Parts: structure tokens; C-alpha cells; sequence
DNA sequence: ACAGTTAAGAAT
DNA sequence: AATTCTTAACTGT
């Protein structure tokens, strides 16, 4: 299961479970794939990534998480912790799901 | 329910 | 390829 992260003249190819989560970049129409120890900026939209696979869940407007790489959830604070020790946030309306 | 912020379409 | 404007739909309380 591999995904092509398109970057204009380049592409980077990554396995689904290399990915902790995706977040929107502050560069318009770019996302950031968070991997174990690297981050890769690419062209995409979050909606499309969440439809690739059941493991990819839109927990927030700005985040798509890989369920397989979740270490724990603090549902009080709405913080999703990943196996590489990063974290991101779940929205009030999506945290339960 | 609100006001502030943002993802993503379209065009090029 | 990379960028802008736009706006509905998101955000947290």
C-alpha cells in the first residue's frame, strides 16, 4: 500500500504505515506528511486522503491521522499521540468518532 | 449561536 | 507548476 506524494517536478513514494498523520501546510494547497523522523511537503487535499483507506481518519479540519500509528488519545484535552511521539488535535465534533 | 479561521475549487 | 482569490464550512466555547 503505497501513496505518491506529488511535489511538482518531484514525487515521493511512501507506505501507508510510514505515515503518522497529514496536516495542512501554511503553503496554500500543500499538505505535510508526518513520517517517523521526516516530514514531506506535497500537493494534495485532506478529503481525498481520508477516502483512500479506513485507517485514515479526518479527526479535525486540518488533520488526517493514521489509526494504525495512534499510541493513545487524551479525549479530555482532545490530543492524539502517535507512536513516534508527535501529537495533533481532534476537533470537538470529531473526537468521539 | 456566534465570530474568527481555513481547506480546497477553479483558473492559469 | 505554483499561485491567487474566494467562500462555505469548519473551529472552540
Amino acid at each position: 500500500e503505497t501513496i505518491e506524494l506529488k511535489r511538482g517536478s518531484n514525487s515521493v513514494y511512501v507506505q501507508y504505515d510510514d505515515i503518522m498523520f497529514f496536516e495542512s501546510s501554511t503553503k496554500s494547497h500543500r499538505l505535510i506528511a508526518h513520517l517517523d523522523n521526516r516530514q514531506i511537503e506535497f500537493y494534495g487535499n485532506l478529503k481525498e486522503l481520508s477516502q483512500l483507506d479506513d485507517r485514515f481518519f479526518r479527526c479535525h479540519n486540518s488533520f488526517v491521522v493514521n489509526r494504525h500509528n495512534i499510541e493513545s488519545i487524551d479525549s479530555k484535552e482532545r490530543i492524539v499521540y502517535f507512536k513516534n511521539k508527535e501529537h495533533c488535535y481532534a476537533s470537538v465534533r470529531n473526537v468521539k468518532k
